[PDB]
């Protein structure tokens, strides 16, 4: 069968811990009272939540709801421990409280206030110094939940609020977050479909940290190329299409070899044959301002199929590319 694979950095960490900080299921969780808070307006909007700002009336201070639909509200134990374990963490959303709604009996998290600025889904608002500026700080992020032995499987632009005006951000909706278990097998339908590395879109499920690196990339190439999303995928077949006609089939088959994987038989007929192409044949009028030889060594170097060569969070953070941002 498949041949196994670990993370190459953090591997351990959760073997070293107290079973109380991973074993989310044995988790209590001590409720808060649902009535210390008032809704004020609604923020935005998920698939498996409905997110709010409301004013926690013990303190008088703005706090932000996110109510959680049933299949986000059976996976609780998970995302609490998660938001527990990382908070106060760098570019971490805070959990506050945990409350239920005796009317409809559904759960909601109440996070610390985030100034967020409302970008209304328009991307072409960032200039090259910004876009490395935060991405640097979703890097800081990424690196302290995967030394953590967290990996958030569901980064993307949804799940990253800015305050452009102090300039911080935050990386939210951990609910899809994991502990990393070196060899264990995990569900590859994580993620967003033009986001998911191509371990998750070949039924590799011992994965790990890595995976994070790979969907960070995809923002990274929207960004930067101005084609939203990059790796534009019909369905999570076509997605792996999408991929190889960007990094090429030879690679891809390299990896697959690698592995030792098998793959569905559905790509046959779809995957073809694809030379791997130039970063430079995105680069145009429009977008060479946001593109530099750094930003495409730092985008090559995370949009690799092979898990285990992509750059972790911290050796992102010693990527040319953010010598130029202050630290
Ligand atoms: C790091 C900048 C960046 C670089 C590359 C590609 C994209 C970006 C980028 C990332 C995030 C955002 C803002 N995302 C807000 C999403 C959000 N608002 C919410 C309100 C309520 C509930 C949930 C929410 N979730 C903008 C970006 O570029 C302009
Ligand atoms: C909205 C209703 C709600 C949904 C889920 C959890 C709590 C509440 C809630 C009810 C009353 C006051 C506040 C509530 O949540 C803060």
């Amino acid at each position: 069968g498949p041949v196994p694979s670990r993370a190459r950095v953090y591997t351990d960490v959760n073997t070293h811990r107290p079973s109380e900080y991973w074993d989310y299921e044995s988790h209590v969780v001590e409720w808060g009272n649902q009535d210390d808070y008032q809704l004020v307006r609604k923020l935005g909007r998920g698939k498996y939540s409905e997110v709010f700002e409301a004013i926690n009336i013990t303190n008088n201070e703005k706090v932000v709801v996110k109510i959680l639909k049933p299949v986000a509200a059976a996976k609780i134990k998970r995302e609490i421990k998660i938001l527990e374990n990382l908070r106060g963490g760098p570019n971490i959303i805070t959990l506050a409280d945990i409350v239920k709604d005796p009317v409809s009996r559904t759960p909601a998290l109440v996070f610390e206030h985030v100034n967020n600025t409302d970008f209304k889904q328009l991307y072409q608002t960032l200039t090259d110094y910004d876009i490395r500026f935060y991405m640097y700080e979703i890097l800081k992020a990424l690196d302290y939940c995967h030394s953590m032995g967290i990996m958030h499987r569901d980064v993307k632009p949804h799940n990253v609020m800015i305050d452009h005006e102090h300039r911080k951000l935050r990386l939210i909706d951990w609910g899809l977050a994991e502990f990393y278990h070196p060899g264990q097998e995990y569900n590859v339908r994580v993620a967003s479909r033009y986001f998911k590395g191509p371990e998750l879109l070949v039924d590799y499920q011992m994965y790990d940290y890595s995976l994070d690196m790979w969907s960070l990339g995809c923002m990274l190439a929207s960004m930067i190329f101005r084609k939203e999303p990059f790796f534009h995928g019909h369905d999570n077949y076509d997605q792996l299409v999408r991929i190889a006609k960007v990094l090429g089939t030879e690679d891809l088959y390299d990896y697959i070899d690698k592995y030792n994987i098998e793959l569905d038989p559905r790509f046959n007929d779809i995957l073809g044959r694809h030379s791997r192409k130039r970063w430079e044949r995105f680069v145009h009028s429009e977008n060479q301002h946001l593109v530099s030889p750094e930003a495409l060594d730092f985008l090559d170097k995370l949009l690799r199929y092979d898990h285990q060569s992509r750059l972790t969070a911290r050796e992102a953070m010693e990527h040319p590319y953010f010598y130029t941002v202050v630290k």
